[PDB]
C-alpha cells in the first residue's frame, strides 16, 4: 500500500494517509488496508456514501468530530460508523 491512498467513496474521491485508515484494529478499515475493488482509474473503491465519508475519516484521523451546528444527518453519520465498525464513534453518537 502507498504512504499517501487514493480512495473513492461512491464516486467522492478522498486522499489520505495510510496511518489514518489503519488507526483502530479490528475495525473494518483496517482489515481492509492491513497488509479489494478498483475503479477505471484504479482507485481503492468503497461502496458507501461519499459525504459522510469526511466525518468518518475525521474521527480516524483525530479520534474526536465535531458537526456543524444542525447537522441534519446524524443519525446517517451513526449508521456509517457502525458499518465501518466503530463502536467509540457510535457511542459519541449516542444521545
Amino acid at each position: 500500500f502507498p504512504e499517501v491512498v487514493e480512495l473513492n467513496v461512491g464516486g467522492q474521491v478522498y486522499f489520505t494517509r495510510h496511518s489514518t485508515l489503519i488507526s483502530i484494529p479490528h475495525s473494518l478499515l483496517w482489515k481492509m488496508f492491513s497488509p479489494l475493488a478498483k475503479d477505471s482509474k484504479g482507485r481503492f473503491f468503497i461502496d458507501r456514501d461519499g459525504f459522510l465519508f469526511r466525518y468518518i475519516l475525521d474521527y480516524l484521523r483525530d479520534r474526536q468530530v465535531v458537526l456543524p451546528d444542525h447537522f441534519p444527518e446524524k443519525g446517517r453519520l451513526k449508521r456509517e460508523a457502525e458499518y465501518f465498525q466503530l463502536p467509540d464513534l457510535v457511542k459519541l453518537l449516542t444521545p
